[PDB]
């Protein structure tokens, strides 16, 4: 028969799902991370072969796979003429794609993804879109990260005196583990450049606004918002009115309230995601070779 | 005869006056950053003595200093042990605070300045007292860095077609030297924790504002007020009614517009510079042992 193979190629890991083209399981697999920003180019794509070989048992004939870090032609460019190796046919997409299509289905529709990262996905039926996804400095708007920047500023600005220390302080010092100003300087000098670090932060600042505090309130509202015009303007864009949400910034639900209010308010419907991205990678390949995805979910 | 030297110890390159304590001129001199986070502890030592015994040709009596980079308690417990041994009297302070002094001749005032960063520096009679100068990531509100992060922001969501695209998008895209965004994309890869890159970006705001970009006009704007919101601050705790401004993010016309009108709706005087750091150092030092500063500047 013909083995099809999903893949979620991420930054700290790649899992596989096999299956042939009548919706059967045929095996799962993982390896390192499939971002070569991360591990490397050939690094990436021998985990990414890796996981393939682990989930196939062998050989795989079509392997559909969602990539991070292709965020420039110039990472297409270098990444698909050798994951094209994999498989005698490869299909690849964003990661965000596949965990559009894990809901979708392969229709058309448009994923906000908000984690670490934000970005918001859509298709029409015919071409990927993408607004957002850039990277910490220059987009991520309402991502982890981006909450964690705005509390790390809150939180200077209380020991500076110019804000009444609010729950929020201790609860995102506590993350870090550091005291007082002095360590918090300290903290800077090696982690400012340290993403997941600063995203960790997030948390807190929903542990304080669940406690009532206001000021960590407010920085969820003004990221999910600010996240939430852009998942409307792609929504609006590619003409549907519902959109899925993923992400672990989804997990507060202050920010989901406010995320979800804005999307209201705009006519949008929403839907937590419920399926795996590499289901939806499994679906891509569904897609592009002609099995029925009725089979399959 | 007394050999009194003020130094500014920065992050580029440190720069060291002589004065005997009746004013008189004695010597100058330079060498490399002072800032440790720079060259590290011992190179940072070396290159401050090295100033300051090229300016009093040979070796001096008395140091005043203004040091970058002593921005927590562990950079001071570092950093202070060491400097101490450059002369018998050594006194140091941030480099924010002989800027202060060098205009407010040692008496209590309040400094704002902003270029790469921002910080904003007072005396009170008592002690120092600052707020915001602790980086890129946790403050530095309406820095050059910070104008540079928002327009580069702005023009990412221009890209998007989440905005019109104004002037400023071309104003950022030819400083930077890219032309899309998956060229503004590679960028980032290689750019993104490189500060002094960042911050280049503020004079293509400062462009765009003057050709009338309603986009750029708002960073500057937005920037400025934050950052003299936090000068009102100071002043009041500080209990004075005057601020002196200074930095590279003054010499955009529409920054310093902003950031003057929101200190004289609170009934602030401004006031921009007149003098250099190391005149401030030495001022320093002369409050220390009691020469007259009178005798120095005039
Ligand atoms: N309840 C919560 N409230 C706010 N942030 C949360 C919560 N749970 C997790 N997070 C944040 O979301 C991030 C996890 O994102 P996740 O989607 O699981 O992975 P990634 O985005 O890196 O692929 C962390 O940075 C974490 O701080
Ligand atoms: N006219 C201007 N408009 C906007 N930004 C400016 C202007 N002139 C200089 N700058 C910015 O200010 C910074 C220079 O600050 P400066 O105070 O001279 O040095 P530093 O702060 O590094 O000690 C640069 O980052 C530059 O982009």
């Amino acid at each position: 028969m013909m083995i099809i193979v999903g893949v979620d190629a991420g930054g700290t890991k790649t899992k596989a799902v096999a299956y042939d083209c009548e919706g059967n399981f045929i095996g799962e697999g993982s390896s390192g991370p499939g971002n070569y920003h991360n591990v490397g180019l050939t690094r990436a794509i021998e985990n990414i072969k890796e996981a393939v070989k682990i989930a196939a048992k062998g050989e795989a004939d079509v392997v559909g796979m969602g990539v991070a870090g292709l965020d420039s032609k110039f990472d297409w460019e270098n990444f698909t003429p050798l994951a094209s190796l994999i498989a005698p046919k490869v299909i690849i997409q964003h990661d965000g794609v596949i965990a559009l299509f894990a809901e979708t289905l392969g229709e058309p529709g448009v994923v906000v993804i908000a984690g670490t990262g934000s970005v918001v996905e859509g298709y029409n039926g015919k071409e990927f879109l993408r607004v957002g996804g850039r990277g910490w400095l220059l987009s991520d708007d309402g991502s982890a990260y981006w909450v964690g920047r705005k509390a790390l500023r809150k939180v200077l600005k209380m020991m500076d005196g110019l804000e009444n220390k609010t729950i929020l302080y201790n609860k995102v010092l506590k993350t870090i583990n550091v005291k007082d100003l002095d360590e918090l300087v300290m903290w800077s000098y090696t982690s400012s450049c340290q993403i997941d670090l600063v995203a960790s932060i997030a948390k807190a600042v929903d542990e304080a606004a669940n406690e009532g505090d206001t000021v960590a309130m407010d920085i969820l509202k003004q990221g999910a918002e600010l996240l939430a015009s852009q998942a409307v303007y792609l929504a609006r864009k590619i003409g549907t009115n519902k959109v899925y949400l993923k992400g672990g910034m989804f997990r507060s639900n202050i920010y989901h309230k406010f995320f979800t209010l804005y999307l209201e308010k705009e006519g949008i419907i929403s839907d937590l995601g419920k399926r795996s991205p590499e289901i939806g990678a499994v679906i891509l390949a569904y897609k592009e070779v002609g099995c029925d995805i009725k089979k399959l979910i």
